[PDB]
């Protein structure tokens, strides 16, 4: 299948109540697009639909966009994970 890889940068990860990633996309008609998602509440495919509908990524960029956002969510979740106790109380 024909594919293209959109260029994404992580700008910020926040862990102050909700866990939120701010990312930046670079567009083909030369417009920068910043977007934010919640680690716990948002899904990479849902974010991809918003981006395709608004012409911020191409249909041939959807698969790569989802794969990248899924990897960012995994890495951020591992970075923010903490020790936990099981209470037999």
């Amino acid at each position: 299948s024909m594919t293209s890889r959109p260029k994404l940068r992580i700008l910020n990860v926040s862990n102050k109540g909700d866990r939120v990633v701010e990312c930046q996309l670079e567009t083909h008609n030369r417009k920068m697009v910043t977007f934010k998602f919640d680690l716990d509440g948002d899904n990479p495919e849902e974010i991809a639909t918003i981006m395709v509908n608004n012409d911020f990524i191409l249909a041939i960029e959807r698969e790569s966009f989802v794969d990248q956002v899924r990897e960012i969510i995994e890495k951020a979740d591992e970075m923010l994970s903490e020790d936990v106790s099981v209470e037999p109380e």
